[PDB]
């Protein structure tokens, strides 16, 4: 067999949750295949179909500051670290489906929120009334799978193919942050009443949802230097959308106004307290080995406070 291998430093550090995939774009496909081979197995996919699929997915990500091919692979690596540390809890189909779900989860992102597409009156908002971009991302995933020689699931039966596509669809739709607030609340009550049951499919669906949120936001779980630089990338997108909202004659929300630039540290504080810490807290309750994500999130929250007090 031709096994995929990484340089020594990458081979060791890829197992850490806070791993950064680096600036060499041409290594990212090899990094993804390595993760698939180790978390799924070397017989999950035909290597030639998987490589053709990877390159079609890369080509349908756009050159935007944050919602780009690097984000896709970074999110898949977070999912890799969760699966390797909880390797008894997931099925064959779930392992196959979830790494692909993560690679495809922001396909053809234009750097604009669902709100902007609705205010602009974009055709996609007419086609998909809720979770607009997320239904588009999944539609792009299915288009790519249906290209000649791109069916990486061609050995599965009809019923198995239908199950894995249904895992991918739910996982991608769950990356809509508007849905996360209700999903984490339900998982929080379910956990505290002792009713959460990982054999209940509708409960698995909620846990995979939260895992997809945790993977999608994993830029706040990196070492401070990575997290700080990545914050510049998301704001570059937010501020461009704010400019576009002003052009429609609409006042943008504060996180999208480039004039409120000096309030970024306080904005981050609110984001960590309202969104990220609760996300990684509930996830650590359900999947205790995902502790290092919560720990690294708390450390970054402390760094932003040190910024606000004018020490950083
Ligand atoms: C997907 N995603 C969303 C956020 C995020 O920060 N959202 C957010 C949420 C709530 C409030 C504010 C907020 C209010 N404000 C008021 C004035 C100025 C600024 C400001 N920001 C921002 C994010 N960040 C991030 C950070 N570091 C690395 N990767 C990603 N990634
Ligand atoms: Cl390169
Ligand atoms: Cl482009
Ligand atoms: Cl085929
Ligand atoms: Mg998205
Ligand atoms: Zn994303």
């Amino acid at each position: 067999l031709m096994q995929f291998t990484l340089p020594v430093r990458l081979c060791k550090e890829i197992e850490l949750f806070h791993f950064d995939i680096g600036p060499f774009e041409n290594m990212w496909p090899g990094i993804f295949v390595y993760m698939v081979h180790r978390s799924c197995g070397t017989s999950c996919f035909e290597l030639e179909k998987l490589c053709r699929f990877i390159m079609s997915v890369k080509k349908n990500y756009r050159r935007v500051p944050y919602h780009n091919w690097k984000h896709a692979v970074t999110v898949a690596h977070c999912m890799y670290a969760i699966l390797q540390n909880n390797h008894t809890l997931f099925t064959d189909l779930e392992r196959k489906g979830l790494l692909i779900a993560c690679l495809c989860h922001d396909l053809d992102h234009r750097g604009f929120s669902n709100s902007y597409l609705q205010k602009f009156d974009h055709p996609l908002a007419a086609l998909y009334s809720t979770s607009t971009m997320e239904q588009h991302h999944f539609s792009q995933t299915v288009s790519i799978l249906q290209l000649e020689g791109h069916n990486i699931f061609s050995t599965l039966s009809s019923s198995e193919y239908e199950q894995v596509l249904e895992i991918i669809r739910k996982a991608i739709i769950a990356t809509d942050l508007a849905l996360y607030f209700g999903n984490r609340k339900q998982l929080e009550e379910m956990y505290q009443t002792g009713s959460l049951n990982l054999n209940n499919q509708s409960h698995r669906d909620r846990v995979i949802g939260l895992m997809m949120t945790a993977c999608d936001l994993c830029s706040v779980t990196k070492l401070w230097p990575v997290t700080k630089l990545t914050a510049n990338d998301i704001y570059a997108e937010f501020w461009a959308e704010g400019d576009e909202m002003k052009k429609l004659g609409i006042q943008p929300i504060p996180m999208m106004d480039r004039d409120k630039k000096d309030e970024v540290p306080q904005g981050q504080l609110g984001f960590y307290n309202a969104v990220a810490i609760p996300c990684y807290t509930t996830l650590t309750q359900i999947l205790p080995p995902t502790e290092p994500l919560l720990k690294a999130c708390r450390d970054n929250l402390s760094q932003w406070e040190k910024v606000i007090r004018g020490e950083e």
